[PDB]
DNA sequence: ACTGGAGAAAGAAAGTGAAAGGAAGATAAAACGGGATTCATACACCGTTAAATACCGGTTTAAAAATCCCGTGGCGCGTTTTAAAAAATCTGTGCGGGTGATTTTAT
């Protein structure tokens, strides 16, 4: 689901985070594709204060956000 | 000749799809054990009598009970271990409005 962008300098790079498709496909078409990316979310996210360590590891959303 | 960037070769480390097999499950056929009938047949209850046994009086005697000395092991005390049961603490889950997403077929 990344769309990443072309620069290689992690200094003059951005990331940009969205609730879902609908807002993704609006913001990758009017984004800077040189050095911009769009990583889309899905829903509300896990609340890690309530949570457990393993409950927080097999989570889908958060091991996107770390890949990422 | 020399320098530094860039592309191509070559080599080594990690991820991968496929692998007997075996303990761990699962599912049927079989052997079992516990109720409803059906009587014939052996068992329960009632008069009669010869016989076997219980009981009393007095011995006795051999065997068991009572008594004394002693020397030990079997209970008793104090202090540790160790499972077993109980109290305390975590883990899921569903109720109803909200946010955002997935798949298979025909022509």
């Amino acid at each position: 689901k990344l769309a990443d962008c072309q620069e290689r300098d992690p200094a003059l790079s951005e990331l940009y985070l969205v609730e879902g498709d609908s807002a993704g496909g609006s913001a990758k078409q009017g984004r800077n594709r040189k050095n911009q990316a769009i990583l889309p979310l899905k829903g509300k996210i896990l609340n890690v204060e309530k949570a457990r360590f393993d409950k927080m590891l097999s989570s889908q959303e958060v091991a996107t956000l770390i890949t990422a």
